[PDB]
């Protein structure tokens, strides 16, 4: 259907700029971790895992959301709508468990600096990464593909499951449980760092950087997981759908915010970014 030109063009341009910045940042993070040989570690492997997750979030789901916004309605196939929702959930739920294992690794490193290489070894790190990716896949496409509501008869409609039975499970298994794990691990990290040398300081600095990243992610994605379950469990059903869109976009903004954090909070990452550009 016809829509605005100037406003739509401006909105599309700004959104495209956002995706371009996010993709550039994630690619920069991946290249900085990979090409450099002094940035190899299980923590940096988890960092590139998060970079891949939010790069997928910025490269496929984000452009589709931007195009939907510009058009005002769904234009692609219904199968494409389902795959779009599934990829959105998969990326936003794999990032959270990536942060969970990053928090576990940072707790191990802060608590046991000297013995850190003997606990979180390369093999164990990759095993944990693969387990996280598999569990994120399962949690993402279980409630959706498994318990799927009757399909709408309109090809132009691409909505979100509003049934409480799905929103409760998705919020619990995607945000609230991994979030609780992350808070437990970082409260432990904070207490251990404060109560507690050349390697301990490095672990503390990495923990601070990844804690900033985790805080940004949680702040960005909290409004959505607070408004969706509330909307389903209360007479108010996502009031001001505009605000519902704003909370999704704020959540997506973390995908672009994250690459800024690594240089601005880790001088090693700043040097790597400077010398890779
Ligand atoms: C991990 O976080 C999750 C993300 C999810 N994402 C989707 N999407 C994203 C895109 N999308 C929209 O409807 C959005 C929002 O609503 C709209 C309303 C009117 C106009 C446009 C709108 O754009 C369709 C599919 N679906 C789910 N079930 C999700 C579940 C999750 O777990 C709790």
């Amino acid at each position: 259907a016809p829509v605005n030109i100037s406003k739509a063009i401006l909105l599309g341009v700004i959104l495209g700029g956002l995706i371009l910045f996010g993709v550039l940042g994630n690619i920069l993070v991946i290249l900085s971790v990979a090409c450099h040989r002094h940035l190899h570690s299980v923590t940096h492997y988890y960092i590139v895992n998060l970079a891949v997750a939010d790069l997928l979030l910025t490269s496929t789901v984000l452009p589709f959301s931007a195009i939907f916004e510009v058009l005002g309605y769904w234009a692609f196939g219904r199968v494409f709508c389902n795959i779009w929702a599934a990829v959105d959930v998969l990326c936003c739920t794999a990032s959270i468990m990536g942060l969970c294992i990053i928090s576990i690794d940072r707790y191990i490193g802060v608590s046991y600096p000297l013995r850190y290489p003997t606990i979180v070894t390369q093999r164990r790190g990759l095993m944990a990464l693969l387990c996280v990716w598999a569990l994120s896949l399962v949690i993402s496409i279980g409630p959706l593909f498994g318990w799927r509501q009757p399909a709408p008869e309109d090809e132009t409609i691409c909505q979100i499951n509003e049934e409480p039975g799905y929103v409760l499970f998705s919020a619990l298994g995607s945000f609230y449980l991994p979030l609780a794990i992350i808070l437990v691990m970082y409260c432990r990290v904070y207490v251990v760092a404060k109560r507690e040398l050349l390697k301990f300081s490095r672990e503390k600095k990495a923990a601070k950087t990844l804690g900033i990243v985790v805080g940004c992610f949680v702040l960005c994605w909290l409004p959505f997981f607070l408004v969706m379950p509330i909307g389903s469990f209360f007479p108010d059903f996502k009031p001001s759908e505009t605000v519902f869109k704003i909370v999704f976009w704020l959540g997506y903004l973390n995908s672009c915010i994250n690459p800024i954090i690594y240089p601005c909070s880790s001088q090693e990452f700043k040097k790597a970014f400077q010398n890779v550009l």
